[PDB]
């Protein structure tokens, strides 16, 4: 996350850290047993590390459970990024606390103006690369349709969604990816691309789960 500011251990309970002997993509807990994740996240040996604010550092409240099957969505383009999206389930279901808890899917999509709330590990420079331990956080609005397909022509499909500042200084970054976009309680995105990090007219594109709601229900009743 590049200009954000510091969560504050455990205030954001659903954020996962994707490890495979190190953090290398967010995610979101939406049930004691599954995580949404980017599909471009996707690798073999992930440990899912809840409960987390320094990733470097056991302060107490954290679940680390083995992914046991990973599941990227049946239309993922990794060449377009169109159908960004992947489910985790955990071998054990996570223990639920004030600390770990679940994130609501959306019934209904989000509007463009919706200030969302951004998290992640990422790099927190627009130039040059520094990365924090703690959890980062930044409040971003969902931009219009048409703003965000003129910042990105021929790229922007109807299953992303721009959110944040053209004006640049405020987006996310490396190493946010898979991590949630919280709208009003609900997971609205998943940190998906971006050209370089807050950059003037490149804001984040974010995967629109709205649009996923029925394959994850879906996919999680049969798995
Ligand atoms: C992570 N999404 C983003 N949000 C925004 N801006 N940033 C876009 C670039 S981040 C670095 C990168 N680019 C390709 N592969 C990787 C890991
Ligand atoms: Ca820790
Ligand atoms: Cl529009």
């Amino acid at each position: 996350i590049v200009g954000g500011y510091t969560c504050g251990a455990n205030t954001v309970p659903y954020q996962v850290s994707l490890n495979s002997g190190y953090h290398f993509c967010g995610g979101s807990l939406i049930n004691s047993q599954w995580v949404v994740s980017a599909a471009h996240c996707y690798k073999s040996g992930i440990q899912v590390r809840l409960g987390e604010d320094n990733i470097n550092v056991v302060e107490g409240n954290e679940q680390f459970i083995s992914a046991s099957k990973s599941i990227v969505h049946p239309s993922y383009n990794s060449n377009t990024l169109n159908n960004d999206i992947m489910l985790i389930k955990l071998k054990s279901a996570a223990s639920l606390n004030s600390r770990v808890a679940s994130i609501s899917l959306p019934t209904s999509c989000a509007s463009a103006g919706t200030q969302c709330l951004i998290s992640g590990w990422g790099n927190t420079k627009s130039s040059g690369t520094s990365y924090p331990d703690v959890l980062k956080c930044l409040k971003a609005p969902i931009l219009s349709d048409s703003s965000c397909k003129s910042a990105y022509p021929g790229q922007i499909t109807s299953n992303m969604f721009c959110a944040g500042y053209l004006e640049g200084g405020k987006d996310s970054c490396q190493g946010d990816s898979g991590g949630p976009v919280v709208c009003s309680g609900k997971l609205q995105g998943i940190v998906s691309w971006g050209s370089g990090c807050a950059q003037k007219n490149k804001p984040g594109v974010y995967t629109k789960v709205c649009n996923y709601v029925s394959w994850i229900k879906q996919t999680i009743a049969s798995n």
